[PDB]
């Protein structure tokens, strides 16, 4: 896709930063509440009528 790159060179070291935000909880999966509407956030993303 013809997008725009903000960072330069494999910048996946910042992604090893949010994993330290007490995301994973002991037992069970509590990452389907606060990281689900997200996934959903890539769903509703397909409803933006280009009307400028």
């Amino acid at each position: 896709l013809q997008s725009r790159p903000e960072p330069t060179a494999p910048p996946e070291e910042s992604f090893r930063f949010g994993e330290e935000t007490t995301t994973p909880s002991q037992k069970q999966e509590p990452i389907d509440k606060e990281l689900y509407p997200l996934a959903s956030l890539r769903s509703l993303f397909g409803s933006d009528p280009s009307s400028q």
